[PDB]
């Protein structure tokens, strides 16, 4: 019942998302499901990062998940997959307080050639074990009236980021962040659905 699946940290480039780090729960999946399930919350992560607008807040609903992503202006982007009915305002309380305490601690020279194995943050994977219970949300109420303030835009498919002649199935063929597995994974439950 209402989980996180996983929360990451980008720099936006033009038109390129570096991934920073990455943390993930895919514990309630199959085994043989974890890793392409894995690649493909990164995947998905990395595609809403690049079709977002610096300054953006962003909801985008697929199945029974919901991707809640926040691109700040200074190009860092942070992602939260999450499910449908876990609380939205919590999940942007968990993107402001890591992209936060990551910018304090990387710094932005790092970002743009950054990736897992350079940067040194150790923190978000305890971020998404302690968001998985809403409950224990580091309040800050200055943020949250900011937050109230704030509106986002919500996206009803992966399509809406998309252009009009492109479809999700050529970007998943030519993705270099999908191992052959899950490009087949993607293939077979196109296939079956
Ligand atoms: C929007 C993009 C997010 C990535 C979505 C990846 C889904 C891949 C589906 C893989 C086939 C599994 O089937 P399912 O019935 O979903 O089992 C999952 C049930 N739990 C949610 C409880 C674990």
């Amino acid at each position: 019942l209402m989980k996180l699946y996983s929360l990451s940290v980008f720099y936006k480039g033009e038109p390129k998302a570096v991934l920073l780090k990455a943390a993930y729960d895919v514990s309630s999946f199959s085994f043989f499901q974890r890793s392409s399930v894995q690649e493909f919350m990164t995947f998905t992560s990395q595609l809403i990062v690049e079709r977002s607008a610096k300054g953006s807040r962003a909801s985008v609903k697929e199945q029974e998940y919901l991707c809640h992503v926040y691109v700040r202006s200074d190009s860092l982007a942070g992602v939260v997959i999450a499910d449908s009915e876990y609380p939205s305002r919590v999940a942007f309380t968990l993107l402001e307080k890591v992209l936060d305490e990551f910018s304090k601690q990387v710094d932005r020279i790092d970002w743009p050639v950054g990736s897992p194995a350079t940067i040194h943050y150790t923190a978000l994977d305890g971020h998404l074990s302690r968001y998985q219970n809403p409950r224990e949300a580091d309040p800050m109420s200055k943020v949250q009236a900011e937050l109230d303030e704030t509106k986002i835009i919500l996206h009803n498919t992966m399509e809406s980021l998309l252009e009009r002649g492109e479809k999700l199935d050529d970007l998943v063929s030519k993705s270099e962040v999908l191992g052959t597995q899950s490009k087949a994974f993607y293939k077979t439950a196109r296939k079956q659905n």
